[PDB]
């Protein structure tokens, strides 16, 4: 009695929350229950998903009466794991417990225990399933059933998996219009229709972190408590679809204009977002849009991806730029991977395979779990031209069906993931000189790269072929500008006052800046020639104290003076 | 047991400064139908009991909501019934009053500080909140990150029942306000007084030098230390005042840096050590010349604060003594060598040792010596897993084990010591006339490293085959190696300026550098010497000069006593 509490006379008393829907699975349950041998139920799930919850609405239904006359009887006892562990820390001493809690139970006929996470627990649980005397209900997760009920025969025979999935969308909305009575009763204040509806919704797609159903309980729960706990309760009875998204963001970490929603009002600000912090291209980013905005809306196939885009030109042509402001303007988490190093089985084995440690059984395909992990997270490839053919064969399978299957057995979904690509193969042919006595351009067009390194059917299936305009000097420029800024700032802090000359900027412009590596290179200069000569002074030497610095060019000798003023 | 509301107005709990984002929050978890014990989780010396006392004072204030007011925070000591209740049987008869006590009013409200002690008389405790409370008892549970788990995992039922909330690390403006409210009991217990201003520098110089403890513990610390310091240890007047010079030696003592590092008078240390380290190494001015600088942009220049000082890699040819510049860096800047060899990294089982227990090493270095040479030696060899934990440490920079603990990798400079560079076209061409030939730039270092690896990567400094010219310096360095080893002996070496040359050239490969030249010299002065000493007039110590003969183009040795 004091180690496991009853669940049947609690749910008489009250407490216990009625169950509403899972007719079908709570019947299965009912019936391995009336079975002769093998009656010991398995509410395999995961968490968050109820599990828990049906025992205590199976046992809410017995006193009920909405089971067999068999089944009227019977009492459900949720043996409590902390309990006996606890106050023991001794190896046997926990068993002895449970000998005596197992008696009770077998002495009493037609008893029912239920073990909540039994994969915890597992000496004594073979003997009271093989005795049969008393049936036990068991929750594990799917992932420690196979680590343990698979591996063990004797656990597996007596135990009978009950698949517990998910409700659907609609169906989570009814379990919260289900139980809303008996919140709004709690605390005095209701809920919209709408809103409890949105909840599901909003929460699934942003925070993205519990369970379905588990998220929508959770969400209106926290919403109601806002509210009702602001003295603006008395004025305010109802709770608005933004409330609730404003109370979303505590649990979300990102502003309320991510979780607000944006399914439409994002594609007219996404653009004019993308144009605010990029220079030009502006046909670059249209394309990027308009293969975003066929998903939005609804009129394609359900398991086609989101959007797929492609990037082409010299190594740093904005493709983390757009790419993280993309990720950003659409509040998907950016998940980059590199095709650079899948150059060896080993490591092309790392898309599907575990290189971490082949024992390691949870992480499985990185790329893959990599999308479980964020559903609607962006995948960013790069130099996918070095990548083994067969190892892009695998990308055209999944851009077809939408859908990817691990060596595990986990499957990843790829119709809420938009896949992007960039390509490189410009630089490589422009730079070669033509071998003539006269010298030649030797630039092609990109298009014409991208057929011949990839297959053709991988165009097919792709929408289209975007390519991305060259970097100009005035961007550049500006770029040189930003980094200076960036030093700026960081210099102020220190109480360091750094000027440099407009001639400066365009002096380091010229040298660093290449064609074949676009920006990369300046970025790079910009660090040396700066942070060095004054790195050594900021030490010891005139800025020392004052931090007066000034940044000019001679002509005549065409390199960089610095002047550095005690102060 | 006592009550918080009552002892606020009593004024033992100092008023609550900050933490209005967590209690914002604590509040409204608190106030939820499920999950309506709020779970205070923090990291070690956070001040996690200090606010949740906080909380208990602002209801008297009434800062708090409306609801909220009137609610009568309690605080039960675990000892009181697992020393008090030593018998079996009187533990139920206070818990189960106590808990009537806590009920009949709803907005009571207890506060179990270390709830990792109470769930883990122990186990009645965790079983008698749960089964009676039915929700209405509300209850506030403190406990570290490393315990939360220990109990937090294994227990589901706690979960359902507790929202984990975690505690923010307060700002160093922040922290200074504190210790001015406790101000007057750390004067009267030590007779000190402290300047506002020093108590201020305090708190920074205190997260400068120690980064173990956190921001609250590590600046009472040093406060308190000070008063104490201030109290015995200046002989003279026994002066109260206290001074940021004064709490410079407090800090000295306990975070065992030397005196005058605090003073940062080490620029000249920087400045002369321009050539201190090309002195013992030559033919690496220019690889030494860019790792100098990137160390004194790092001091200056502090760039991403957050990842390590210092980061470089060294690949080259054999013989170039990348190592060697490790190991000498480490002497001339001061600081202590930090040395790891990866061979032993060789498999993906072994690096479990590196990163924490093992299932069923470089953090453990790291907190015992922040200011360190981490030399990851023969890099290439361990697996690429290990490189995704020198991604975390340089950007993060800090990496927790097993036990959890947090190391600092600030102080720390993290180098390592790559073998692609030695391969080299050491076939000439197929002609008449030899054509030089050049490797490309980084090929094999680009291609067995991540390019997000390699990137993070400040500079990856090469090495350059040892000229000729510079083999000669070397020389000169392994003939006083010769003669301090002969100096126990007694024997006093004299080379020739014509024997210097000689051996030089005959020792001078490029592929294989500098490892030659201590076999030459080996074979030429070692060897004889050994026989002489062995079996000649040397065994007691005699004046040895070696000279070249011009005829035969060999080494004449002279031995005398
Ligand atoms: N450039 C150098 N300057 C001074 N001593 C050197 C130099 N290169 C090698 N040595 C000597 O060689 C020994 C140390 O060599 P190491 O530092 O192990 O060389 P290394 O090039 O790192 O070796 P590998 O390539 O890893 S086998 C000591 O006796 C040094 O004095
Ligand atoms: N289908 C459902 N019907 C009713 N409540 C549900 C359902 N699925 C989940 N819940 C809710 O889940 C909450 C926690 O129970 P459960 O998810 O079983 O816990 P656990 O995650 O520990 O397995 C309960 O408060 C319950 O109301
Ligand atoms: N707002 C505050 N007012 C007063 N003291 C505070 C405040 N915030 C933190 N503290 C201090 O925090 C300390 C409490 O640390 P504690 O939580 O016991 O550490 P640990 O978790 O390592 O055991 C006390 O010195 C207390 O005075
Ligand atoms: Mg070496």
């Amino acid at each position: 009695e004091n180690f496991t509490t009853n669940l049947n006379q609690l749910a008489r008393v009250g407490g216990i929350d009625p169950l509403i829907g899972r007719e079908k699975e709570l019947e299965r349950a009912i019936q391995v229950l009336c079975r002769r041998r093998k009656n010991n139920p398995l509410l395999v799930g995961e968490s968050g998903v109820g599990k828990t919850a049906i025992a205590e609405g199976l046992a809410w239904r017995i006193v009920q009466g909405d089971v067999p006359e068999v089944m009227a009887d019977c009492t459900i006892y949720s043996l409590d794991i902390g309990s006996l562990l606890a106050g023991t820390k001794y190896r046997g001493d926990f068993e002895k417990r449970f000998k005596a809690l197992l008696k009770q139970l077998e002495q009493d006929t037609n008893s029912i225990l239920f073990i909540d996470e039994i994969h915890t627990i597992i000496n004594l649980i073979k003997p009271l399933l093989s005795s049969g005397k008393i049936r036990v209900i068991g929750s594990t997760t799917y992932q420690e059933f196979s680590n343990i009920f698979e591996k063990d025969r004797a656990l597996a025979r007596r135990f009978q998996k009950i698949d517990i999935t998910e409700p659907s969308i609609e169906e989570t909305v009814q379990i919260i219009n289900g139980l809303k009575p008996k919140y709004e009763a709690h605390h005095d204040v209701r809920y919209t229709a709408k809103a409890v509806r949105a909840a599901v919704e909003l929460a699934v797609k942003y925070i993205n972190d519990r369970h379905l159903p588990d998220k929508a309980i959770d969400v209106i729960d926290e919403a109601g408590a806002r509210a009702r706990l602001m003295p603006v309760s008395k004025r305010k009875k109802t709770v608005n679809v933004a409330d609730i998204e404003s109370v979303v963001a505590r649990i979300a970490r990102i502003p309320e204009k991510s979780v607000s929603q944006s399914d439409r009002d994002t594609l007219k600000n996404l653009g004019d977002r993308l144009k605010m912090l990029v220079f030009g291209q502006d046909k670059a980013i249209e394309a990027l849009t308009e293969a975003i905005k066929m998903a939005r809306a609804g009129l394609g196939h359900e398991h086609k991806p989101v959007g797929s885009f492609l990037f082409a030109g010299p190594t740093g042509v904005g493709k983390t730029e757009v790419t993280v402001q993309l990720s950003k303007a659409l509040g998907i988490e950016l998940l980059r991977f590199d095709m650079s190093e899948y150059m060896e089985r080993h490591t092309v084995s790392r898309l599907i395979g575990a290189p971490p440690g082949y024992v390691g059984f949870d992480q499985g395909g990185l790329l893959t779990d990599a999308v479980i992990k964020h559903p609607h997270a962006v995948l960013l490839l790069d130099e996918i031209e070095k990548a083994h053919p067969d190892v892009f064969n695998i990308l055209l399978q999944v851009m077809d069906n939408g859908t990817l299957t691990d060596n595990n057995g986990r499957k990843a979904d790829f119709r809420n993931v938009v896949l992007v690509m960039t390509t490189n193969a410009g630089v490589r042919e422009t730079e070669r000189k033509s071998i003539g006595l006269i010298h030649q351009d030797n630039s092609t067009d990109a298009m014409e790269e991208i057929k011949k390194i990839f297959t053709p059917e991988f165009r097919n299936r792709l929408d289209n072929i975007i390519w991305f305009d060259h970097l100009s000097t005035d961007v550049i420029h500006q770029v040189v500008d930003k980094f200076i800024v960036e030093l700026q700032v960081q210099l102020d802090q220190k109480g360091v006052s750094l000027e440099v000359s407009q001639e400066a900027r365009n002096w380091l412009a010229e040298k660093g800046y290449d064609r074949a590596m676009g920006a990369r290179p300046m970025a790079r200069v910009i660090q040396d020639n700066l942070k060095k000569p004054l790195a050594n002074e900021l030490l010891f030497g005139s800025l020392v104290d004052g931090g007066q610095v000034t940044v000019a060019l001679d002509k005549e000798k065409n390199e960089l003076t610095y002047g550095f003023q005690s102060a």
